[PDB]
C-alpha cells in the first residue's frame, strides 16, 4: 500500500510541476 | 496513520482540480 | 517510510497554498 502511497505522491508532485509552468507562462 | 495519509491525498487531488478550474476562468 | 511520506505530504500543502495566494495575485 506504502508503494501505492508513493506512486499517487509522484503523479501529484509531477501535475503540481505542470500547473507552475502554467503559471509561469502566464506571468510572461 | 496511513489512513490519514490517505485522506491528506484525498484532499490534495480535490485542490488541484479547482485550481486547474480557477486558472482556467483567469484566462477567459 | 512514514516519515518521509509525512514530509512530504506536509511541503506539497505548502506549495498548493502558495499556488492559490499566487494566483489570486496573477491579473490576466
Ligand atoms: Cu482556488
Amino acid at each position: 500500500e506504502i508503494x501505492a502511497i508513493k506512486k499517487e505522491i509522484e503523479a501529484i508532485k509531477k501535475e503540481i510541476a505542470e500547473i507552475k509552468k502554467e503559471i509561469a507562462x502566464i506571468k510572461k
